[PDB]
């Protein structure tokens, strides 16, 4: 497939079109041990870029890419509904939280799946409930143009590398600004502990967040994790201090020389540490289609 087209101008502002880290004049050095060769650290409530790294490079977002089908069913489906499980659910590769045959799953139990777990078999379901691959594919794309993200093009609901799979910083950066925006995605990535329903013989049990910084630094908001053999690390976060909502993305990063988890920690660190205002760009605001919500009782 054609690769897209490169904007004449760097979305958000000309400043983030250069390689390297780019921050305003005068700033702290940012930190050392980020091995991320793309990142991005924001405001989400301003939407201001505070800093980043090769900010629209084009890259493979591995399994942070599920903002999208996630988002894309909450905007769409009703919590509550009932979804059955499949085989085919089961048969995708990397991480599962249990979808199966002869399982009934609520779009509100999948979401919980599809990102306190990255389960790979919650996003086929949900794909399939958004009216199957190549549906979901139109919608979730479509998606991500509305939200500005004309560095995205997503082969896969759940992140598996597939041909023409792209993104960027700033992209993975307006998806999840705008997912945050939303009580019910901020409520999911918030939450530590899930009852997941089990099926048939097999029992629920309690589902654990596997994301580290919600444990582990103060005032996060929590986050998603990803990694490809094509993306490398991925890895966005957020936390709020004192009303200073900041998040973070890492695209192609390593293990080393600390966690994922931490150089996100310390990019939130050096987010906080710059003066508020600061601001080398701008996340674009979403379509607003996006941004409002489109909705017995007879004489008897
Ligand atoms: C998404 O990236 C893939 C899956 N979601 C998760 C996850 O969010 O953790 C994993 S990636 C997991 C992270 N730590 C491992 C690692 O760093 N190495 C093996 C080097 C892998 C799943 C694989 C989805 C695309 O399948």
């Amino acid at each position: 497939p054609l690769p897209l087209v490169v904007p004449p101008t760097p979305v958000g502002g000309n400043a983030l079109g250069g390689c390297g880290i780019i921050t305003a004049p005068g700033s702290a050095p940012a930190p050392g041990d980020v091995s991320a060769e793309a990142w991005l650290v924001a405001d989400l409530d301003s939407g201001a870029v505070i800093a980043a790294r090769d900010p629209h490079g084009r890259h493979r977002p591995a399994s942070v890419i599920k903002v999208l089908v996630a988002m894309a069913s909450i905007n769409t489906l009703t919590l509550n509904k009932s979804v059955a499980g499949t085989a085919d659910d089961a048969a995708v590769e990397g991480t599962k939280v249990g979808v199966n045959t002869g399982g009934t799953y609520t779009v509100n139990q999948l979401l919980h799946g599809l990102l306190m777990h990255s389960g790979n078999d919650a996003a086929y379901a949900l794909a399939r409930q958004l009216g199957g691959m190549p549906a979901a594919l139109e919608k979730i794309n479509l998606l991500a143009a509305k939200l500005g993200g004309r560095d995205t093009r997503v082969a896969t609901p759940s992140g598996l590398d597939g041909p023409g799979m792209s993104t960027s910083a700033y992209d993975i950066g307006l998806f999840y600004r705008y997912a945050w925006q939303n009580p019910v995605f901020a409520d999911i990535v918030a939450t530590r502990t899930f009852d997941f329903p089990g099926h048939g013989d097999h029992p629920g049990y309690e589902l654990e967040n596997d994301n580290q910084l919600l444990y582990n630094y103060p005032g996060a908001l929590g986050g998603k994790t990803g990694y490809t053999d094509d993306a490398g690390q991925t890895f966005v976060g957020a936390a709020n201090r004192d009303g200073r909502r900041l998040m973070t993305v890492l695209l192609h990063g390593t293990r080393q020389p600390i966690p994922p988890w931490e150089q996100a920690a310390h990019l939130l660190d050096y987010g906080f540490n710059t003066p508020a205002g600061t601001q080398i760009g701008t996340l674009i605001e979403p379509d607003p289609s996006l941004m409002s919500t489109d909705r017995r009782v007879d004489p008897q």
